[PDB]
C-alpha cells in the first residue's frame, strides 16, 4: 500500500493533506468517484488527489 507523490499539493478544502513531491504515503481508500485518495504520511492523514500519487515498492 506504499505510494509516492508525483507533485507537491497544498492542503485546501476540508480534510485534505499537504504532500511533497517524492514523499512516500500510505493509502487508506478513495472517495466516491475515485478522484480523491485518503492518505497517511508522517505529517498526518487526509485527502490528496488520486492523480498526484503512484505506487513505490519500498
Amino acid at each position: 500500500n506504499l505510494f509516492v507523490a508525483l507533485y507537491d499539493f497544498v492542503a485546501s478544502g476540508d480534510n485534505t493533506l499537504s504532500i511533497t513531491k517524492g514523499e512516500k504515503l500510505r493509502v487508506l481508500g478513495y472517495n466516491h468517484n475515485g478522484e480523491w485518495c485518503e492518505a497517511q504520511t508522517k505529517n498526518g492523514q487526509g485527502w490528496v488527489p488520486s492523480n498526484y500519487i503512484t505506487p513505490v515498492n519500498s
